[PDB]
């Protein structure tokens, strides 16, 4: 009995499948613009922040300073938020981000008594999402080329810094490749 | 492996465990009203379609003419909608349905070639789902007494009257004890 299974084919067939083939071209439209204006470039990927401790924050500043909310992407109905990432007050990167809700579900059930879910089956599954949902990714068409899953377990960290790592390594794929 | 599990869990902690404590006193207010005006009442529990054939129509009225959407159930945001279920042209009652969405994932799974999951996979899953959901809202607090599942084999059938026979049995049970 392992819900991280049915919990990671649901956020790909249900959301992601059917978000992604929109966002690439939402991205280069918005692109044009920021470019002539910022003179900045929105990765053209959904990064899906995948904290292990399935804390999911109503709003990404309060999980960390230096993520800071910049714009809603444009319709071609789903919401999706571009945020920049800083470092010392200035701006090191911009992008589509967003926590992956099934997590919550995780959360809420070491919260219901009935369940018998503690935090360590808690954890257990929230690795199990994310290794399943890679997987999938990696087999699917096209989608996973459009996100990438960031996965972190925090100490007893910036998650800002997490982020541009992913983006600046992101940026060399692109040129090298 | 069977994304069942998973996909009971998620619909009750993300929709049906937030909902249903709201729903019994939306239904109860509405209640004076089509009272006073058409001397009927709607059913106090919320009535969720389970075809095992994953088959989730966009409309219920495609599914069975026979059962005819009335009006939207008022908040106190969720939608949800109040349908009418006919006999002979007459009205044999009214109450708050949907169809369990889970399953229409398990619908796309089996055209997602990727996925491996046939339509015997499929079938099989949804029995499990509306096994595990049973037991989960067995085990709820008040949550399941807001609630009905109607799951159903059509051949190779009248919707309406299956809806209808619950009603009615729901009806007895409530004057009875
Ligand atoms: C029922 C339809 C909701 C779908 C489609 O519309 C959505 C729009 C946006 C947006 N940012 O605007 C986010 C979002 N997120 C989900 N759904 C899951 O995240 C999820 C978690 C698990 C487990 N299974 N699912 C799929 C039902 N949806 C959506
Ligand atoms: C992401 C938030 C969506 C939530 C909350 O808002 C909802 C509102 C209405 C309405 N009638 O207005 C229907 C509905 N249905 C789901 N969600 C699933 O049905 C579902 C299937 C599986 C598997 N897991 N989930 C929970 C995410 N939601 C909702
Ligand atoms: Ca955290
Ligand atoms: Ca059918």
């Amino acid at each position: 009995f392992n819900v991280a299974h049915g919990l990671a084919w649901s956020y790909y067939i249900g959301y992601l499948r059917l978000i992604l083939p929109e966002l690439q071209a939402r991205i280069r439209t918005y692109n044009q613009h920021y470019n002539n204006l910022l003179r900045g470039a929105v990765s053209q990927r959904l990064y899906i922040l995948l904290p292990l401790d399935c804390g999911v924050p109503d709003n990404l500043s309060m999980a960390d300073p230096n993520i800071r909310f910049l714009d809603k992407l444009p319709q071609q109905v789903y919401s999706n938020s571009i945020y920049e990432l800083l470092e010392n007050g200035q701006r090191a990167g911009t992008c589509v981000l967003e926590y992956a809700t099934p997590l919550q579900t995780l959360f809420a059930m070491s919260q219901y008594s009935q369940a018998g879910f503690s935090r360590e089956d808690r954890l257990e599954q929230a690795k199990l999402f994310c290794r399943t949902l890679e997987d999938i990714l990696a087999d699917a068409p096209e989608s996973q080329n459009n996100c990438r899953l960031i996965a972190y377990q925090e100490p007893a960290f910036s998650l800002s810094q997490e982020v541009l790592r992913h983006l600046r390594q992101e940026e060399k794929e692109e040129v090298t490749v």
